[PDB]
């Protein structure tokens, strides 16, 4: 076993995030195929397809039985390391490792950033509106 | 880095040596007796006991001329970390992998080992007082 933090680093960790997702055996973009990918599970109510990079928090929905998460992944997140890294886990340097377990710490601060945003602008509409419906 | 494999670090193996009555000057200094697995595990009777944080063994009575390297290869010649020459960054996962699996079972090993001291301490102390019964 391996301390907690650093499991999604382990495709197998990834593979089984994946419970009751839907795009299986013959499907291009089956569990196995997300976690080569970088994706980990994410299911919303709302969102049951949720997937996000484990590395580039990106995350997405949509997922077409005829979808490739890799290509996909390239698409909309090209500057993600994690995609340029190929090399099995055990194969790496702990250097190597531990800088990049240094990019998805930066990277997961940057996203809480432009999250922390696009929750203030959210807030900002709804102030603005309101301002103006007293103003009429 | 976690709190298990710290141990594997050079900086956190010096980081355990409180006092140490030895310092510059001696060659048995924190880093040389770092740079040897050694962590200090210092008690009432032993305020100077290091051990090996691999391979487990503990040493006393420790002297300013004393090389911890050669008191190490000389006390526990199977312990995987005197031969590990590599820099821990530039170890491979995989490596790094299989030196904690050693160094997990040289502590069972060891836990074992004790386990059998106690066992026929008191195998000892309930046969002779059997034997006693037995006059
Ligand atoms: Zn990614
Ligand atoms: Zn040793």
């Amino acid at each position: 076993t391996l301390p907690p933090a650093w499991q999604p680093f382990l495709k197998d960790h990834r593979i089984s995030t994946f419970k009751n997702w839907p795009f299986l055996e013959g499907c291009a973009c089956t569990p196995e195929r997300m976690a080569e990918a970088g994706f980990i599970h994410c299911p919303t109510e709302n969102e049951p397809d949720m997937a996000q990079c484990f590395f580039c928090f990106k995350e997405l929905e949509g997922w077409e039985p005829d979808d490739d998460p890799i290509e996909e992944h390239k698409k909309h997140s090209s500057g993600c390391a994690f995609l340029s890294v190929k090399k099995q886990f055990e194969e790496l340097t702990l250097g190597e490792f531990l800088k990049l377990d240094r990019e998805r710490a930066k990277n997961k601060i940057a996203k809480e950033t432009n999250n922390k945003k696009k929750e203030f602008e959210e807030t900002a509409k709804k102030v603005r509106r309101a301002i103006e419906q007293l103003a009429a």
